[PDB]
């Protein structure tokens, strides 16, 4: 009757495991982090690539591991390395962290729904 909307239910918090499968061009996401490794955090989805096709990652997910290999620390070097050296199929553990996300990107904050919203 009224409509359901996904956009007024949590987004789940909790850490979350994701297969990603090799495109001919990469994973079709891209991080930020720091020299200091404060995080890593997907900061655009490819639409059509790997990671959208999975359909179980978004912008302001923290990649916590790649096939084991604990990314919790590492710059956005060290993590790009992991990603390029993990294969054709990806394991990431992954966690959405909205707040420490928006600390990155510019004019961004978070809204009552926890979701990431630019001026």
């Amino acid at each position: 009757g009224s409509p359901e909307f996904l956009g007024e239910e949590d987004i789940p918090r909790e850490p979350r495991r994701i297969v990603i499968h090799r495109g001919s061009t990469g994973l079709g996401f891209n991080i930020v982090g720091t020299e200091d490794g404060e995080g890593i955090f997907i900061s655009f989805i490819l639409a059509g690539g790997p990671a959208d096709l999975s359909g179980e990652l978004r912008k302001g997910d923290q990649i916590l591991s790649v096939n084991g290999v604990d990314l919790r620390n590492a710059s956005a070097e060290q993590a790009a390395i992991a990603l390029k050296n993990a294969g054709q199929t990806v394991t990431i553990i992954a966690q959405y962290k909205p707040e420490e996300y928006s600390r990155f990107e510019a004019n961004s904050r978070v809204d009552s729904s926890g979701r990431i919203v630019t001026d």
